[PDB]
């Protein structure tokens, strides 16, 4: 079996992407946000604390003939950014693109922190890290991915996210005609439940290659690109007035700037962030004060390869016996 789903920026910055998934008899469609670091598939639900909706649309386990409470199992979890949701869980069947899993662990939130109350546009997230990183307890649950994986046709999944468009995720092959050149493959390693591998170097703008390991994670559900403070300054010293600010929290720059493309390596393959890419806009209506979308790793303990870096590609998430990492250039 294949699945094939279009994933959609929820704003005008890319700060995150939502793909319709299909859950329940009669299919309910909720939006959520798909996320290689993580392993959770949770929902708004009508268990939702009422208070903490504010416009998402919300799974009903009672309106769906195939749902089962998944009896004692409970999950929390917290994220990278101080959010954080918890609940308890039913298996039900859920569809992405056609591709079908029946008794999917839907993690139903009772509580979540105000950044997703916030977000009208997220109905939950789908984890696609590796499956001993997801919550449930005391009995973990396996995510979509890692369900569907024996039915694929081939056991990957790619992730193809747009520049202020629309993209794809499809499961179980590789469509040859939504990339230029080659893929060049590279190791993963599992040992922290992400999937984590090692850039061999980068560039600025039209600057020279530097030849050096960074390991980092490939993070669907992270807007930026989070790297070693040496890189970051590298690159932002080659924008005139740009300044990392306490008070903001991060590296801005003058609204007036042109910025520079960033190339990371891959093996000796190369991936050119086009400068655009790195533009996240004003830091308040308004200001000519710019948010940069790379910024320093150093108070996060992980380098992440999100989402500025992964639109610039095709990337292959290979979810065979020894798991590896593909990118091409699009």
């Amino acid at each position: 079996s294949t699945g094939s789903a279009t994933t959609t920026p929820i704003d005008s910055l890319d700060d995150a992407y939502i793909t319709p998934v299909q859950i329940g008899t009669p299919a309910q469609t909720l939006n959520l946000d798909f996320d290689t670091g993580s392993s959770d598939l949770w929902v708004f639900s009508s268990e939702t604390t009422a208070s903490e909706v504010d416009g998402q649309t919300i799974y009903t386990p009672s309106k769906s003939t195939t749902a089962k409470l998944l009896s004692g199992a409970t999950w929390s979890i917290s994220y990278g950014d101080g959010s954080s949701s918890s609940g308890d869980v039913y298996t039900d069947t859920v569809s992405v693109g056609g591709l079908t899993v029946t008794g999917q662990a839907v993690e139903s939130a009772k509580k979540v922190s105000s950044s997703f109350t916030e977000d009208s546009t997220i109905d939950g997230l789908l984890g696609l890290a590796f499956s001993t990183l997801n919550t449930v307890s005391p009995t973990q649950q396996k995510t979509f991915f890692d369900n569907a994986k024996a039915s694929l046709d081939s056991p990957v999944f790619t992730a193809d996210l747009g520049y202020h468009a629309p993209g794809t995720y499809n499961f179980g092959f590789i469509d040859t005609t939504a990339y230029t050149g080659s893929i060049t493959y590279t190791a993963v390693s599992t040992k922290q439940g992400f999937w984590e591998w090692t850039s061999t170097g980068y560039a600025v703008g039209s600057g020279t290659f530097k030849s050096t390991s960074i390991d980092g994670i490939a993070d669907t559900g992270t807007t930026l690109l989070y790297l070693p403070a040496t890189v970051v300054s590298a690159y932002w010293a080659q924008v005139s007035g740009a300044k990392s600010s306490s008070s903001v929290g991060g590296y801005v720059f003058p609204c007036s700037a042109t910025l520079p493309s960033f190339t990371f390596g891959v093996g000796s393959a190369r991936i050119v962030i086009p400068g655009d890419y790195i533009d996240f806009g004003p830091i308040s209506t308004g200001s000519s004060s710019c948010f940069g979308g790379i910024q320093s790793s150093a108070g996060i303990g992980i380098n992440i390869f999100g989402d500025v870096a992964l639109k610039a590609a095709f990337v292959v998430f290979n979810g065979a016996t020894t798991p590896t990492l593909g990118f091409a250039s699009k």
